[PDB]
Formats: structure tokens, C-alpha cells, sequence
């Protein structure tokens, strides 16, 4: 697994990947995720 699970802005990267994003949608949590690039 590279970017998935939750994801934080306190923590950086958000997840480990740079290519990858954090979604903050859950007003107190986000979660990673890598699309492909």
C-alpha cells in the first residue's frame, strides 16, 4: 500500500508519498490516497 488510510496535515508528508494527497473531509480527519500519476 503507498498512499491510503487517513491522512494528516499536522504530519508531513501526509502519508509518505509526495505524488499522493491528503483529503481532509471528516471535519476532524482526512485520509491519504494515491491516484496514479
Amino acid at each position: 500500500a503507498d498512499c491510503n488510510g487517513a491522512c494528516s496535515p499536522f504530519e508531513v508528508p501526509p502519508c509518505r508519498s509526495r505524488d499522493c494527497r491528503c483529503v481532509p473531509i471528516g471535519l476532524f480527519v482526512g485520509f491519504c490516497i494515491h491516484p496514479t500519476g
